This record gives C-alpha cells, structure tokens and sequence, in this order.
C-alpha cells in the first residue's frame, strides 16, 4: 500500500521519484514511483542508510549519490545528491518504521525537497 503518500509527495509536479521504505528487520520498498529510481532500492542499500557507520557515497536503487549532510540516526534526516549531466537533490528522512524517500527535479531547491520529506515523515509518525 501507501500509494497515498506517494501520490501526495509527487502532486505538485516539483519532484520526480518519492518512495516509503520499511527498515526493520527486513527493508522493502512499500511504496515508490513505478519506471524511475526508488523503486529499486534494495535492503542492502537500506542497510547502508540506516547503518551505525556513518563515516565511508552511496546508492539508491543502483543511482551513485553523494551524502551532504547526515542526521538520519540523530532532524532524523539525510540530504543528498545524485552523482552525475545534471544532478538531483534527495531528502531521507526516518520514522518509527519506515525511510521516506524524495527525489527533486533540476532546479528545485533542496530545502523545498528537505521541507517536503520532513513533513511528510511527521505525518506518518503520527500513525505509527
């Protein structure tokens, strides 16, 4: 399910891939963008993201990205941009349960992508 939520990230045209991820005990994609990115994100690649090693980029659904800044286990957040051609600014940001996922279309500030994604995940923590 939670084809809602991704509906709702993606309404206002300004982004290109969104995606709900469940992290505990076995990651899987609940929800993305069917033909795009987050769609393909693997457990292993959760794994990275939600890691206690926050020192060695990385990959999200194969994508090479390049972490600008990290406070996923702290904001609960992580900023990134996809390593490129034209690069993209992602936001992550952690719930109880879930890595909600968002990726921005070129020029679109990534405090607009951040702002989106934060909200988004204080939305779904209300349920959980």
């Amino acid at each position: 399910g939670w084809n809602a939520y991704i509906d709702n990230l993606m309404a206002d045209g300004t982004c290109q891939d969104a995606a709900i991820v469940g992290y505990k005990d076995s990651p899987s994609v609940w929800a993305a963008v069917p033909g795009k990115t987050f769609v393909n994100i693997t457990p292993a690649e959760v794994g990275v993201l939600v890691g206690k090693d926050r020192s060695s980029g990385l990959t999200l659904g194969g994508q090479k990205c390049s972490v600008i800044r990290d406070s996923l286990l702290q904001e609960f957040s992580m900023d990134l941009r996809t390593k490129s051609a034209p690069t993209f600014n992602v936001t992550v940001t952690k719930t109880d349960k879930t890595l909600v996922l968002l990726m921005g279309k070129g020029g679109v500030h990534g405090g607009l992508i951040n702002k989106k994604c934060y909200e988004m995940a204080s939305h779904l923590r209300r349920s959980q």
